[PDB]
């Protein structure tokens, strides 16, 4: 059941804002762990006095690595004489959120065809607002409300290269790495409660429960009208024997946030060979991959849809597989990105539901909880 | 001149610790940058709830990352029972220097034979005290005095891996990088004002001025009684037409800090076509090169030391050269390391002064400086 009832025009996900100490350490990390290049950037060579902002693109996938300079570069501007290319930007905000989270997510952007009636309408239905709508150069306006914790949700909507003020990046420092990551699949936040969390997304946004088919969470979906902005979000389950992971991410978070960035690959088996190559080398780590029992299950689940010689290429390199109703999800997760036990990445291949292919076709992995413990028992024998 | 005057015995560089807001994210953009090795830990996987650091290693050079974890993690400790392995951290301490310098070195620290004499003595002689000698495990010493701005001078002393609480790195996590740089040469401050520096630091620790052979700086080099402790400091000159970049780095520094580390490979050009193999893969860039006219100068002055063949090779590579009336230098400057125009790394080798090689042989580049600008003028034809 999908009742579109999204309160404005919703277009796709645009880009994730990673708020950092040092932009440049942090983006240069994740442009060679994960295959993705320098495309533009808006700092001291730009004229920003305000904030280094790097932005890394791989495919429609974008990550905006932003970090404050000194206040004394800019004390003498104020707003209407601002040389921040982002006029959200807060020097204390940046170093409350950093010092409070370490490295995360601060923004979650979604492309609208209108920010401005996004921002009105969303703060009339009850979002909290967080930066009103700014025209940046007659071209790009640019709105945010609260999400989740600290994170935003940021509307950006064009008239008609990523904003202005920023400047593409020169050739000989941008590298072509691509390792098939192509687009933001899914944003997941980490709540301690989900029922009102998701009363207050959905009630500005208008997205739907996305339908999905005793592990640590409770988890709904929320989508946009054809169901690309896909925002799911997770609740801790208390008293159960094994702490709860989205407990742990809310203690370690210093409460709620994003929990995770799933990035579509058109050939995961290319992705996760590339991305393992790199782990030990400056790259990502992976969480550890299930026991072969789970492959030895493999066959019997998705057997007509992987061949055997694909199926034990998952075993090598420790994906997950889910299937739904409509399609089947290819699936594996990042250890943490940073310091603390709290935001990873995972990374997907969908596939069925041609008609393009729609949204979310497969789900999320609900079915592999139940099959990790029963693969984990059966590889115990 | 050697008066060999050291206040206390002086062993070797032993660590540099930069501190840092994400430790995960520089340690492994450094570890790939320069080729060095993962090797030791202190985390949340050891029991520290403090503070996360982590040590890459090449040959004896040692670099420290260090992050603070939420203060709220350790609520319940005191520093009876603290969980950190470095008892000098201090959660408020580090958030500071981070959001008032960004990214950069805390800690120069010199092993020496007893650190609590080196500070009772230091401190004895005008050294501010830091953080009091502090015995691990019954095994290591460590105590810190005031170096230079909010860096520290750590001193460190072994009765007998690197500091009790941290663990050595798995070999699967740990792979063996390594680019030649094999030891640091020396660490470089930059101050407003050089003469109360030198006179500050040279009087706790009796370190001598070390003798050397109108663009930027005044400077001179502090050196223990073997010469290879070697501590230069930097003023700017004012009123010149072009601005100094002593000055450039206090204004965005918020002040005097360490400005360059030196590493001396046993092979530099080995270190640099490796190091630039990986500037835009998410390394470190260099300095924009010299003219020709620079290596069409070389043969007047170093024809001698060098052949055609590796004069050549310093024209592909970038690589400076200087020499004093003792030994040959080679150098090179990289970018800054982070986003402020702050600190960046200098690589070099030596050639000359065999005895072992005498400490600073061939100096620090004086020469280069009158040689870029000639070399500019004659490449300007
Ligand atoms: C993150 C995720 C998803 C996922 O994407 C997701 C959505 O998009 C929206 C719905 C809620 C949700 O969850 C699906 C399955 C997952 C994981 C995962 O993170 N984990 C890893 C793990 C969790 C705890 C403890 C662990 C201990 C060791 C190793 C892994 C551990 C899984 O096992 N499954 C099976
Ligand atoms: C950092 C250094 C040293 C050096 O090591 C050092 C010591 O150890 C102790 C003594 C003081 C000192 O200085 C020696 C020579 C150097 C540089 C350097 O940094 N630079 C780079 C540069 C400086 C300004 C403006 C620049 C603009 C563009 C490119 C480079 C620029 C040089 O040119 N020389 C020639
Ligand atoms: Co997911
Ligand atoms: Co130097």
């Amino acid at each position: 059941k999908n009742p579109k009832s999204d309160k404005f025009k919703v277009k796709r996900f645009h880009h994730i804002e990673f708020w950092c100490g040092d932009a440049t350490n942090v983006a240069r990390r994740f442009s060679w762990g994960l295959g993705m290049r320098f495309s533009a950037k808006s700092d001291l060579s730009t004229g920003n006095m305000v904030h280094a902002s790097y932005l890394l693109t791989s495919g429609d996938l974008r990550f905006l690595f932003t970090a404050p300079y000194s206040p004394s570069l800019s004390a003498g501007e104020i707003k209407p004489t601002t040389t921040a290319s982002i006029p959200s930007f807060d020097h204390g905000s940046c170093r409350s959120f950093f010092s409070s989270h370490g490295l995360g997510v601060r923004a979650v952007a979604i492309e609208v065809e209108d920010a401005e009636s996004a921002f009105s309408i969303s703060v009339a239905n009850g979002a909290i607002p967080s930066s009103p709508p700014i025209v940046l150069n007659e071209a790009v306006t640019i709105a945010e409300v609260k999400l989740y914790g600290d994170v935003v949700l940021r509307y950006v909507s064009y008239k008609a290269e990523f904003l202005p003020g920023f400047e593409r990046v020169e050739d000989a420092s941008s590298f072509p790495l691509d390792y098939g990551i192509r687009r933001l699949d899914h944003a997941v936040g980490n709540v301690p409660e989900l029922g009102p969390a998701l009363t207050y997304v959905a009630g500005f946004t208008g997205f739907h429960q996305f339908a999905e088919f005793e592990s640590g969470l409770n988890w709904a979906v929320l989508a946009s009208n054809d169901e690309m902005v896909l925002l799911p979000i997770n609740e801790p389950v208390h008293g159960t024997k094994r702490k709860s992971q989205i407990q742990t991410y809310l203690e370690h978070n210093e409460g709620a946030g994003l929990q995770h960035l799933a990035l579509m690959s058109e050939d995961i088996f290319r992705t996760l060979r590339e991305m393992r190559k790199r782990s030990s080398i400056g790259g990502f780590d992976f969480m550890p991959s299930p026991p072969p029992t789970y492959y030895q299950n493999l066959k019997k689940r998705v057997g007509d849809v992987l061949s055997d010689d694909q199926i034990k290429e998952c075993e090598e390199l420790g994906i997950l597989v889910d299937r739904d109703d409509q399609g089947t999800l290819l699936q594996i997760f990042t250890k943490p990105l940073g310091d603390r036990p709290t935001i990873f990445i995972e990374i997907i291949q969908r596939v069925g539901c041609m008609m393009y292919q729609s949204g979310g076709c497969g789900g999320f992995g609900k079915g592999n909880f139940s099959e990790l413990f029963k693969s984990i028992e059966e590889y115990e024998k």
